[PDB]
């Protein structure tokens, strides 16, 4: 069917991309980077994230596949030596699709609104000065956070920034998001929960400014300074990312291979 | 309907129990501690845990209610001053039931099998010497754990031992269990994941002895030395605990009230 | 003797400053903010830090005193109601001096050199992109750090940023500095020590760029973007800050009062 | 001079011990395990700890040396292949001695007193039930600890149990001890400092029972149940352990080799 291939851009990934295109030419596969049905990413997890954001408006029509040209990427879970086997299996199709949950981030301003989708996480920091936000969960004031920032992670993002912040690793069949603290201050007058928090679908987490209304907001690799922010709202998206799966590579085995040994 | 009341046993809880029994006597309520349909616990969370384990073979026929005579208990979420209001609302019924997930623990021996249900968590430590187990997830060898022990928590247990071990706090609508480490050793030859792990329903986590086969296994307050252990298996139970709910007391508000301020 | 008084600048601190100046006028005390021998800070710890940096070139000629107008400040350990008692005791003198260690930070450039003194800590982050430095301890390559940044703390700084990063609290009679990580990445290819590190006098810790040579370097409240950095060197300073002490207020009691209860 | 050699007891360590004894026989060296001046430990860090405790009453007359027959031991920092080189250098002498600080533990009872010396750490846990102690620092009540236990570490012990508990790694030229928590409970009624605490010489840390007076107290590998405990006192010992050093192996390089890569 229609497919496209993105490359990290080094000589090794470009050559693998050219060889796969040549192999696809031997099948009823059409290269189309406007309306692909398969998106192949050749590089690392950064490359895969750029592919996801390149096509985040057609997520329900696309199955993604990652090939890692360096060491094992968490989303890019094919080795370059297996590219021909992958061309052949994709060409026939009949593969099964697997879906991971996504995070929806809404940024409200004063006197419109922007929404973003994250595959790993969205974070919030101040624009230079102290970072202070009120954390409101389902319209209930939960805590006033003082510290470096906050991180809201998807399940597949839990092995990324979330992990370095002390968060739990969560299986991606769980439709949830996870909020972790960056260096909270805690004394007898300033108090946060400390622990990571895991939220189900339909729970809304709202960050509201206390003094400064300018924030540095990241969504995956993208980081933008937002001014005149009234609110930042987090919820599990209704949208999901779909992967083409051709063999068993369980999440916990992927975790083992990335952090324990391989 | 049929009900019973357990008390922590101090003078204050016994008197509240006697007064509630007297108030129930003014309604079509029969005291029956063999086949209750309502189980009221007066005391603390320890009292509530004993009530749950007293009736864990009739969980689907029972709705639980906790009254906290000390500071706020996480399961015991009525104040003693509200006991009369609670008698009246229970008597009429028409309340809604809320369900929390439970943890199933299976202990296998050599040359039978024991199962246990946990509302907070189950933990494993050695019987005195070094603690070393292989952690197997869905039949996949994940890590060899060396350290003080391991803790497997339910969602409502995540605010208990799990929290002190660095675990995430998880909303109890999520059907999951969470595994946390106790003082793992990590150097260039011994390696664990470090991070808490969150598992969905139908995932099985198996601990298998490496040298010593004797372990101290806790389930909630109960702690027993098990000998000749071949395997300890954790999974989300199919069984659930049901609470009688008469007003909104959201989980995240309960978390706020217990750890932030009240 | 010669003295000066700095104020946080709100109405309450300015009035206390004016009243102390009036009280000092009744003694052989001369107001001199060029060559003071006593520097009184009225405000919070931020105010005290600005006072220290205002006079960091005459530290050996100055004894510092802090008055906290809000809740207890860690350096500002007199209440406003005790200001008159403090005027009287300072006027007579015969007080004892207590000394805390300081941190020296050297920043080297390519094709000069800048040094800074810190009372709380110095931190390093990237100028926007990924943060990667090689950590060299006494000319020995120790680790390649990948993450958000690094924090080097004095002993009295250990209750500040260092504490939020998981660092140990160290008694200020110990002449040491403490290095803590901010969100290090650790997988099977990236590896850091994780643990805070505590260094004695005469040990030198050097951070050396790997790719990007631009860094955001903080020293206490001051944060500056440094370009073309070749090296950042940390060592315990030979210089010390001196406090005027009039009564026993032990460090561990100050810790208790700030974080446990008061 | 007078020397002795302890072995872990496996075939490999016994053979190395016999060969070193044979090599020492070619010099003016006398085997004496009553009053040695050199104590050689062949095995692992457990073997080295047993050697230290075998001779803890003659620490000022003894220099210790460790040979690691498995992977690098932190105290046992010679490889077996270097044993002959070590025999020759010891025989001539003229080596330099290096000293590490030790921890003194005093256990007081009701109606005598026991003291112990630790090279790694001393820990305290309950005898089965809840662990609750009051932590008193230089006669000042600091906190009431509720949790699994407490760990007091020497500097060279900071890479051992202390590290797994989140403690800082401290250079052994610093005369200090470090207190770390094991799974403290923290809510709005129970409160501990959380952070590791680092104490200088002459500071005394006293643990005092609240309800139960029975405790499991470890000193290095030894663990004893103590009954009728009135107090447990920790301070940096006046005694030190002395190592024979023949070449530079800096502490931070030893840390790198054990935890980063080798
Ligand atoms: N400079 C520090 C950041 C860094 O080196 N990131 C790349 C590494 O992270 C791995 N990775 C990614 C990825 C990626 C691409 N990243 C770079 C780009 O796109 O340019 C952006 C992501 O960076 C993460 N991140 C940022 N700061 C971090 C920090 N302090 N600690 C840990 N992660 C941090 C955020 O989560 C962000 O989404 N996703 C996952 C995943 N879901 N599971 C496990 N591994 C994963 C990837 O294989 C590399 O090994
Ligand atoms: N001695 C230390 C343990 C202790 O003081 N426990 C009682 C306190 O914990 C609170 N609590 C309980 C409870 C209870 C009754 N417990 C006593 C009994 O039954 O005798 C047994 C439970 O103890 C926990 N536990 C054991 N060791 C712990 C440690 N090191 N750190 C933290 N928790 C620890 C385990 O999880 C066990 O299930 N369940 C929850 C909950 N789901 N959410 C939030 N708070 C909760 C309760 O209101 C008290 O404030
Ligand atoms: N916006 C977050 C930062 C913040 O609120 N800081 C002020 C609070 O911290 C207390 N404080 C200070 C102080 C101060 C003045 N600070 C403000 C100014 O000068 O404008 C600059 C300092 O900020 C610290 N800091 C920065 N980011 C932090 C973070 N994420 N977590 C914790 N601390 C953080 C750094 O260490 C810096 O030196 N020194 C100590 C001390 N030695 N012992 C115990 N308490 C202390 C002070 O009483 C306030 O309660
Ligand atoms: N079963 C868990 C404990 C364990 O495997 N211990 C041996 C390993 O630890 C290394 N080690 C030792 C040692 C030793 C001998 N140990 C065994 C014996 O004597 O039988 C007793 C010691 O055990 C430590 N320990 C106890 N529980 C622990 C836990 N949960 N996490 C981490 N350490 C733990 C305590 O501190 C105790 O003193 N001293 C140091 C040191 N100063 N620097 C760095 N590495 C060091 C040694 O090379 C092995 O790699």
């Amino acid at each position: 069917m229609k497919y496209m291939i993105t490359s990290k851009g080094d000589e090794k990934s470009d050559l693998l991309r050219l060889n796969m295109i040549a192999g696809f030419g031997e099948y009823d596969m059409e290269y189309d980077d406007v309306e692909p049905e398969i998106v192949i990413s050749i590089g690392g997890d950064g490359t895969f994230l750029s592919a996801f954001h390149q096509y985040e408006e057609r997520l329900d029509e696309i199955a993604f596949i990652g090939i890692h040209t360096g060491h094992l990427g968490f989303y890019a879970d094919w080795r370059p030596a297996e590219a021909d086997k992958l061309v052949k299996l994709l060409a026939k199709g009949e593969y099964q699709k697997v879906s991971y949950p996504l995070l929806k981030t809404t940024v409200k301003y004063g006197i419109k609104e922007a929404t973003y989708l994250a595959l790993n996480e969205s974070t919030v920091k101040s624009s230079g000065g102290p970072f202070v936000v009120d954390v409101v969960i389902n319209d209930i004031h939960f805590e006033r956070f003082r510290g470096d920032g906050l991180c809201m992670s998807t399940p597949s993002g839990t092995t990324a920034y979330n992990k370095s912040l002390g968060g739990a690793l969560m299986h991606p069949s769980i439709e949830a998001m996870q909020l972790t603290e960056m260096a909270s201050i805690n004394n007898r007058v300033y108090r946060t929960i400390g622990s990571p928090l895991v939220f189900p679908k339909h729970h809304v987490v709202s960050l509201q400014p206390v003094n400064d209304k300018d924030f540095q907001i990241s969504v995956d690799h993208l980081s933008i300074l937002h001014r005149d922010v009234q609110e930042i709202r987090y919820e599990v998206s209704a949208k999901k990312i779909h992967f083409a799966r051709f063999r068993s590579f369980p999440f916990w085995r992927r975790v083992h291979d990335s952090f324990i040994e391989d």
